[PDB]
RNA sequence: GUUCUUCCGAGAACAUAUACUAAAAUUGGAACAAUACAGAGAAGAUUAGCAUGGCCCCUGCGCAAGGAUGACACGCAAAUUCGUGAAGCG
């Protein structure tokens, strides 16, 4: 990754490097863990889950905590440490807990609806438990 | 879950219906390798090649071409119907 961004990490990369380096360890384990004893839908879920976490950590450091400068935050977007297109959603009102961009692509669904996990729980038959097939998200709206 | 309201623990807006839903459990359907036998179209033999037909395939990208002429075919073929005189009887 860092080879492919040419400039050096700008300012306080040491604050985020040990955490990002742990997400890398997580992601490689998720790639190589056996697909046996798991649903054909389940095995992809940790990938989307870890990719959500890592993007969320970079995002929270810059926006909520302000512990990294914009140049270091934008560096993480440039170095593909965080998905700019997922962070682009968490800025939108009503999307601030979105699990993955695949769940808001309405075009890919049979009827042109969003994913069911995007329905607010108060609008469900709220005893109902959800695990959406795209990522196992139980509900990510309200 | 977030941006706001305040009399204050509630209210407005944003957000709005994934998935042949199984890690399964059941249930049909093709060709395989070879002991011994007798062995591959045309009025004697060696026998071309190309056609023809249907509820028969295979190889091939194929309206090309190969697969024994790819194999088969291989006869009670009656399918619109009679007409005659002798000789027994009774
Ligand atoms: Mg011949
Ligand atoms: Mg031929
Ligand atoms: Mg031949
Ligand atoms: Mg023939
Ligand atoms: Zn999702
Ligand atoms: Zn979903
Ligand atoms: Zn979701």
């Amino acid at each position: 990754k860092l080879r492919r961004v040419r400039k050096s990490p700008p300012e306080g990369w040491d604050l985020i490097e040990p955490t990002l380096e742990q997400f890398e360890a997580k992601m490689r384990e998720a790639e190589t863990e056996p697909h046996e004893g798991k649903r054909k839908t389940e095995i992809n879920w940790p990938i989307f889950r870890i990719h959500h976490q890592r993007s969320r950590y970079v995002y929270d450091m810059y926006y909520k905590k302000a512990e990294i400068s914009r140049e270091l935050y934008e560096f993480c977007l440039t170095a593909k440490f965080a998905d700019a297109a997922l962070i682009a959603k968490w800025k939108k009102q009503g999307y601030e807990n979105l699990c993955c961009v695949k769940c808001v692509n309405t075009r890919d669904s049979n009827f042109g609806t969003a994913c069911i996990c995007r329905v607010p729980k108060s609008k469900l038959d709220a005893e109902r438990v959800i695990e959406c097939v795209h990522c196992g998200c139980h509900g990510c709206s309200g």
